[PDB]
DNA sequence: CCAGAACATCAAGAACAG
DNA sequence: CTGTTCTTGATGTTCTGG
């Protein structure tokens, strides 16, 4: 019933796996306009519902890591 | 010949609250300087801050203006 | 020159529309 | 569900009075 990038709130099934509301419309947003998101520190950022926001880089590669894709 | 943020290294703006910072450090301190931000770090409160990833990590951010010596007046 | 106020952006998460 | 639009907190850049 749960997310499997942020382990928030599931909204069902996009481009992959479970996502919350807004891991769906990040993943998209965020593949396609193809930004070289770079963390801050050493990857292994910790993301979840409060956090999320705070690195893009690793957010996205969670998601192509817990696999996820445009088609 | 150029002046550079103590805090996010962008362009300089003025001494302000106590360093060099650029024009949005100053500003982002003060709000959250004093208020209830709250903000979390993602890793280990060790992040680097540069003109492009500020907005990543507020915690660390901050942090490292307390760090360099910024303030309001006590 | 600087601390603030005032006006302007970004972008994430929610609410919609098809 | 997936594509698009709206709302709003967190930020940024100008404009002001002392
Ligand atoms: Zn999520
Ligand atoms: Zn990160
Ligand atoms: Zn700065
Ligand atoms: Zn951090």
């Amino acid at each position: 019933k749960t997310c499997l990038i942020c382990g928030d709130e599931a909204s069902g099934a996009h481009y992959g796996a479970l996502t919350c509301g807004s891991c769906k419309v990040f993943f998209k947003r965020a593949a396609e306009g193809k930004q070289k998101y770079l963390c801050a520190s050493r990857n292994d950022c910790t993301i979840d519902k409060f956090r999320r926001k705070n690195c893009p880089s690793c957010r996205l590669r969670k998601c192509y890591e817990a696999g996820m894709t445009l088609g």
